[PDB]
């Protein structure tokens, strides 16, 4: 049977890509800028409405680490969706509990708060950190500070905008939530100075800055940061929404440093890009400050998303996608480096861990969008961040044959752009 | 049927009784909620606990499940789109999101649709839009924008939502708070009119019936008159229909009762027949268009799968005529209770509602409100009060005539059983 969206879509006679673009310009709020109309995905590949194939090298900015339409994940969705999707957490069910137990054991935490979005996991963590700082550190009323890094990105709520240094994220959205102190990323000295304020509740940080440009910090940064935080009884909140779940070659990007975050945020690939589910995890004596009535969410921890998440997380384990991301990521960086550094003098850096990789180009000596369009032409879909940072974030299930082909196609697109300069 | 992954994981854990699940929950789940029941299946207006005991669901996700639990068509739409494509980000186009927005744009009468995931995101997205519009179009000073809200509002749990709440537990120890809010009494035209004197006001943000606040029904004409007042000061009317909208109160939108067409409209909850979180912000072009590229976003907002479900969920509302069904049964429900419970039961302070959004307020000094929750449960009714003393009765709108009759009877019997027991 045709579903309603199918029969409605057919009724509008949307034939070409252009017809869809015009539909979007008319009815969809215009808060995004590429031209392709994707119809179907499977694994690392997607297909547009004309049956043209591409490798998806954005993968939801790491929401589709398991690939598009993973059969196991789709089957767990569909089987749960037939039984039960929503109870509210005002009633028990036979899924939410076991899911939290499953996550708590896999990542080694006492308590799991399930929310829907990455941003909500962020607000949730800032809230828990404030309340814990008022009730356990006994810092004076309303004086709680949270430290974070210039060019952070954890969401789009007004509080998120309030803690951003990125003009377009905050401009004309105030007045702002106070209580933030901004420091440079990857700067051990600045963290230490800012840690002198005894009203600090938390340092909030990404192991690698994602939307900020795949800024990989210097060896030992997170380890040292954790030590300085403990020293002043300050929570380390580590956002692994983009970096977690095998993307960087380990279960969490913090494992590279053997850091166990005091509070852990997961999202995106936690559902294999099927439904929004995020999580905040922490020890009991921190997480337990959230008493009944003091925080909540309608869809948070619904049994449908739980079942998906358990299956999604099991795919990461069973298919060994961590090891895979490490092997392929090193091969990817090695290949691009041999073939492009020196030969392509407008490539400033090729950087990454695992399959969270990027090519920083000099935007005074090329137009970034030419690279993006030549990528598209050669079967590679990608979106840069901050104009000049090309990102390469394929699903981790991309096969060896596929990953070799894509790497070739990528190298070719950069060389072809250089040639054409 | 074959054992699902998730089922074999919990069979592995040897969780058989209701209390095995309560214990698992207490150990591993953040303890930010307060009920004894373990639900494992929903169909329509009914759910079943793990023992096979059957109940009527009279919370329905606080009007997230208007189309019933596990509606066949919605599930079939989920599964068929799920096999094709679930997510692209809005950085690439797809064949679902544009059509879906047109669908909503046409059904509700607006130029532009912003799709988000949660109710709270839609609320925040609205505050962001209003502020930015006030700065760029009304040209008020930077950081001076104000938004007017009502005492006891509930729109979510973000720090900014906390910042604009008057509910102690929602805001306490979660500061410092986002400035920019002016609280006034719900259902007070005088207080609205006065607060609209400040030219820095960007919007009035209001629910047509206060949901979590206690099913507080304003006096006739309140929303009509409010819109006039806002319009005269060039102030946006943002109406939160997340809980009241989509047929729950007898009409497509609760605002339709007052022929109010909100300047910004919020929906969520039943927008997805409770299958997946999807919410929407709808408004005219010259307001919504302040959100330029890169100034707002969300990983999962407007994902193909959720769009597919929402369009199906909305179609179910029309095809099965659930606005009419909510109107008819609702009136009958309020009829039944006021007849049989006023007079006989002194500790009923009021019975109120519109459509199938109803509430029984009890005097919490004359009775323990939990006795009522447990007696309802004993008689096969699952409900959860808001604010201790407001009993809520929010069933799916697909509740049949026999189910509703039986349920109303079981509900009356519970109230009378508690008064009997008082004596
Ligand atoms: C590190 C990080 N945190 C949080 C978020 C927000 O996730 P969402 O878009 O699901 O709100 C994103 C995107 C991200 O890259
Ligand atoms: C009127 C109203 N608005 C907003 C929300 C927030 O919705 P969510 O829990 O989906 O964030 C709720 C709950 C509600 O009842």
């Amino acid at each position: 049977r045709k579903t309603n969206i199918e029969a409605y879509r057919d009724g509008l006679k949307l034939k070409t890509e252009e017809d869809f673009f015009a539909c979007d310009r008319q009815y969809v709020c215009q808060n995004y800028a590429v031209p392709v109309v994707i119809s179907k995905g499977k694994g690392a590949r997607v297909w547009d409405i004309n049956g043209n194939e591409y490798y998806d090298f954005l993968a939801g900015v790491s929401s589709l680490s398991q690939g598009h339409c993973h059969p196991r994940v789709i089957a767990a969705l569909c089987r749960q969706a037939e039984r039960l999707t929503l109870t509210l957490r005002a009633f028990g069910n036979d899924v939410t509990g076991p899911a939290c137990r499953f996550m708590a054991e896999m990542f080694g935490y006492d308590r799991v708060l399930l929310m829907n979005t990455g941003a909500e996991a962020g607000e949730s963590a800032l809230k828990i950190a404030r309340k814990w700082a008022y009730e356990v550190k006994e810092i004076p009323p309303d004086s709680a500070k949270v430290i974070l890094c210039n060019n952070n990105y954890w969401g789009r709520t007004i509080t998120a905008c309030s803690s951003s240094t990125t003009f377009d994220c905050y401009n004309n959205f105030g007045p702002f939530t106070p209580g933030f102190e901004l420091i440079d990323y990857d700067d051990v000295g600045a963290l230490e100075e800012a840690l002198k304020d005894p009203n600090v509740a938390a340092f909030f940080v990404e192991p690698i800055q994602g939307e900020g440009g795949v800024n990989v910090p210097k060896p030992g940064y997170l380890k040292r940061a954790h030590e300085l935080c403990r020293s002043k009884n300050v929570l380390l909140i580590v956002d692994e929404i983009q970096t977690g779940l095998c993307r960087t070659g380990r279960l969490l990007a913090a494992d590279h440093d053997e850091v166990h975050p005091d509070i852990l945020l997961l999202g995106k690939s936690l559902s294999a890009g099927v439904v929004p589910i995020s999580a905040v995890m922490g020890r009991a004596d921190v997480m337990d400050v959230l008493k009944p009535g003091t925080h909540g969410s309608t869809f948070g921890g619904n049994p449908l998303a739980c079942a998906v998440a358990v299956e999604a997380l099991t795919v990461l384990k069973d298919e060994k996608l961590a090891d895979r991301a490490e092997r392929l990521g090193a091969q990817f960086r090695d290949c691009l480096r041999r073939e492009l550094y020196g030969k392509v003098p407008w490539i400033k850096e090729i950087r990454g861990r695992g399959l969270l990789n990027a090519v920083e180009v000099d935007s005074d000596a090329i137009d970034p969008n030419d690279v993006v369009m030549k990528l598209k032409e050669n079967g590679i879909l990608s979106k840069p961040t901050r104009g000049r940072v090309m990102r390469f974030i394929p699903p981790l299930v991309i096969t060896d044959e596929e990953h070799r082909d894509a790497t070739t196609r990528i190298i070719k697109s950069f060389l072809a752009v250089e040639e054409e300069r």
